[PDB]
DNA sequence: GACCCTTCGGGAGGTGCATCCCGGTCTCGCTTGGCCTCC
């Protein structure tokens, strides 16, 4: 009930109820997001993956197994008779309103082309690749808490155990069906009052001022540059008071760069 | 049957010629249904 997967449920695949079905009571923990029956109210959805494994997904859990093809359209034409699945889209993200319970769709522009018009009067697709999620994420005003579901993917499995809500822009939690271990939550932390603030001051540097700060911070994390080089290019181009808004991290370094480098 | 006394100075290069060219890969880290056999 309280976990994100409900919340992304109720705000974006609510919208496949009608096609989902009545779930078969169940006695074991959902196999898809992990977590105990006592918050399913002791129901569940029993189901054969494509590997012949004997899974039980909860109500939020099963919609990234259903196939509604009369309302997400036909994924590949090869297989008509399946549609598009919320588990087995890749290059594809979400934002979920949790506190407002809309969601915002970054599909690319064949997933929209793919989606029949009733699907847009559910959910309201943005036309957008994996690239300008970043250009959707900074420009407009997000309301939080949110789930940014950058990369729906297929693994639908880690992309369940890896939604974590984004309380506030200090740090956005980009799940992109990756698990989210606590050891790649900083690939996964999208520092957007940070970036914003950097991208701000970023105004204030000349075009090859911010192409050399960017390519020396880029070369550093990615030790090609010596400290002692990159440090006397940034005094030489007087980059210092963009150095201080950076975090120390040097992948933190790399998401916000690519944030910048986007917008 | 004991020492003698151990040489100088020359003069020590010149050239030529330093290639052509190939030809730089497949992959794959996921799930699903369709189709094809087959216990
Ligand atoms: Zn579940």
């Amino acid at each position: 009930m309280n976990h994100p997967v409900e919340s992304v449920y109720s705000a974006l695949t609510s919208i496949l109820l009608p096609y989902m079905g009545e779930p078969v009571p169940v006695q074991r923990n959902c196999s898809c997001c992990g977590r105990a029956p006592s918050e399913f109210d002791g129901v569940g959805f029993e189901l054969v993956n494509a590997y012949r494994e004997r899974v039980v997904h909860c109500r939020p859990c099963q919609t990234f197994f259903v196939s509604a093809p009369e309302l997400m359209g036909v994924e590949n034409p090869k297989k008509p008779t399946t549609g598009q699945k919320f588990g087995m889209w890749s290059g594809v993200g979400a934002v979920i309103n949790v506190e407002d319970n809309s969601s915002v769709l970054l599909a690319p522009q064949g997933v929209v082309n793919k989606l029949p018009e009733h699907f847009f009067d559910h959910v309201e697709v943005i036309t957008a690749t994996s690239g300008q999620h970043l250009e959707y994420l900074f420009n407009t005003e997000l309301k939080f808490p949110l789930i940014y579901i950058q990369n729906f993917g297929v693994k639908t499995y880690e992309l369940v155990r890896s939604l974590r809500v984004s309380l506030s822009a200090d740090a956005i939690y980009t799940c992109a069906d990756q698990l989210l271990t606590r050891q790649n939550e900083v690939l996964y932390m999208l520092d957007l009052k940070k970036a914003k603030e950097l991208h701000q001051e970023i105004k204030n540097y000349s075009k090859k001022e911010m192409d050399i700060f960017i390519r020396t911070v880029t070369l550093l994390a990615y030790s090609r540059i010596t400290p002692e080089a990159a440090s006397n290019e940034f005094k030489k181009n007087n980059l210092i008071p963009l150095l201080l808004l950076l975090p120390t991290d040097p992948h933190q370094r790399l998401s916000i760069l690519h944030l910048l480098k986007k917008v």
